[PDB]
């Protein structure tokens, strides 16, 4: 046996390698860049044929969890060429190699969880993407729909949760939690993005010091949406990997309950002492559940990371950073 | 300015004839010139400078160019063409302010080789079970996000196996041909390396030229739609003028499809060859589409039934021999 995984270097993928090398299983990386745990990987492109017939050579299953994100249009053939036709090709190499299995990462975007047509969001809910990641992810699933229904090869489409370490809720540096949670990193974010309307409005908000944001929609409504520890990201996905009744299913893959904005400022900011500014965003807002009753029904999966748990961490990992920068 | 890609193939070219015949003002687009001499941009959909000169002060998009191959090899082109070529022209559309963009798609999304439920509606899942259908699906899902996104307004019309009257009765057609007769099928099965299928046909040859009317390997006929060119036109006209027609998906083609075992008589008693009856391995071809919604709303009316087909491609057989 070998696990091929994909994106092995990104936040997933290399808690996913690390959790199968702890269960001594063969596994071999694929990733633009090195991992830098010095497992046995390869350094290269889905984009490049070369890189894709060495990392499928002697394959028994692939993990695929490597794609390109980013909103500069200078960005967008890249991603498209990156997620639609990496996976077309890597899905075609593994099938000629006679891979048994293949997991295919995808999103919610590709329902999509900014604009859900009803609560919960369900496998079953329609696929209209309104974001370009989310249009090449749902390209991404039918390719693999097509080697479902066509080939010996077992496919699993997972429809991921915005998934974090524990740890990096409440780092201001974040790339993700930073401008999630707190007003500074946000403004920054949404200049460097080059929303003016947004980071003008983030920084009238400001308050003269540092502090949280609570986001909320153009009525007040808070924002709402999963964020799901990367461990149990994990844990869905080795049972996507090894459990029988996985092969040729959907799942949305994430912890069973969304963030309410309105209760979790409160607590991340009894946890980090910063006072709390509250913002009303024009349009609907982000507000969506995501059902993972499926993946809990047929393949056993149980997360165990609740946000009262993931905060715990983060909020000692904080008080570690901080101690070490005040030399306490 | 109306831009038709594919302008040179049997329908776009088609299109363009009966555009500028109405005195519209058209550009042509294709890797292959049209040989009518008219304004078209010989060139690639794969190549952003020629995507970029073709969408020049357009208004209207009717997006027909796309490759087809059955072939391992070709795979990667018909990918490049079929699904990022027609990424890039409903961006450059779309972001040159191009009032409607419609697509050619096929009935291979549904796909009507494999139905679930017949007649075949609209509603229908999409579940290629052929890279080139498979290229047609993904091409639908771009327009799609567009016709959501944009001020851009977008028709998909899912396409029924077309032909020109003309091509029914060639044995050198390159549908036609092999669908119809023995030796043709032959030629064409060898060519596409289906060495056993071949040898099965082989078998069945009668001592000279034949045609096949082809079943399952139950006996069951094979059964599909057959629109003569001139009704797609018409129903692409639809899809480029009426209001209704704008954020539409439609089935384009006629009403019935051909069973073959009434087909194949109808065929012999104009050319006076026998009939060679094959029983395919598999469950072989068998689908009726439903037509009624794009009857119903862009009031397309088909025209030119089987029979009217086969008389004028029985009177161009004349002229040929
Ligand atoms: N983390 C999330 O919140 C989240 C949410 C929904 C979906 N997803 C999807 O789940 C998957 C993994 O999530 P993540 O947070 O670990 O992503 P990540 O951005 O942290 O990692 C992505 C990895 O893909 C690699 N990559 C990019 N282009 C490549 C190429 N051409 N060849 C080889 N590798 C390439 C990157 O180098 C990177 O290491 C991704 O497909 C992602 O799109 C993630
Ligand atoms: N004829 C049918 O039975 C049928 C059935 C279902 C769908 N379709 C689809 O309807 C459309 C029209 O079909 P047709 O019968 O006219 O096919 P066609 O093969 O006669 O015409 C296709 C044209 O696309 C052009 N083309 C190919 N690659 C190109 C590229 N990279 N750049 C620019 N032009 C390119 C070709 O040169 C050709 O002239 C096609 O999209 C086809 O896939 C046709
Ligand atoms: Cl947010
Ligand atoms: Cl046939």
């Amino acid at each position: 046996h070998m696990i091929l995984v994909t994106g092995s270097a990104g936040r997933v993928g290399r808690a996913v390698v690390a959790a199968l090398r702890t269960q001594g299983r063969t596994v071999r990386g694929f990733d633009l860049r090195p991992s830098g745990t010095g497992g046995e990987e390869v350094v290269g492109s889905l984009e490049d044929g070369q890189a894709l017939s060495d990392a499928i050579m002697g394959v028994s299953a692939v993990l695929h969890l490597g794609a390109f994100m980013s909103w500069a249009p200078a960005d967008r053939d890249r991603m498209f060429a990156v997620n639609v036709e990496g996976t077309r090709r890597l899905l075609d190499a593994a099938s000629a190699a006679g891979v048994r299995r293949f997991v295919f990462a995808s999103s919610g975007e590709v329902y999509p969880e900014n604009r859900p047509e009803f609560l919960p969001v369900t496998e079953d809910h329609p696929l209209c993407p309104n974001s370009p990641y989310g249009l090449t992810k749902l390209l991404g699933e039918e390719l693999v729909r097509f080697h479902q229904r066509s080939g010996a090869m077992e496919t699993v489409i997972l429809r991921f949760s915005h998934t974090q370490d524990a740890t990096e809720l409440l780092d201001e540096d974040s790339f993700f939690s930073g401008p999630r949670f707190f007003l500074r990193p946000r403004i920054h974010q949404q200049q460097n993005f080059g929303n003016a309307a947004i980071a003008e409005l983030l920084q009238s908000r400001d308050i003269g010091e540092p502090s949280h944001i609570l986001a909320r929609n153009e009525n007040g409504r808070p924002f709402r949406m999963h964020i799901t520890d990367t461990r149990d990201m994990v844990a869905g996905i080795l049972l996507a990997l090894d459990h029988p009744e996985a092969a040729g299913g959907t799942f949305n893959l994430g912890a069973d309950e969304p963030a309410d904005f309105a209760a979790l400022l409160p607590k991340i900011a009894a946890l980090t002492g910063l006072p709390i500014v509250t913002v009303d965003f024009p349009g609907d807002g982000v507000y969506y559940h995501t059902s993972n009753e499926r993946i809990r029904n047929t393949l056993g999966f149980e997360a165990e990371w609740t946000m009262d748990r993931m905060l715990e961490e983060a909020a000692t990992a904080r008080r570690q950073r901080l101690a070490k920068e005040q030399r306490r």
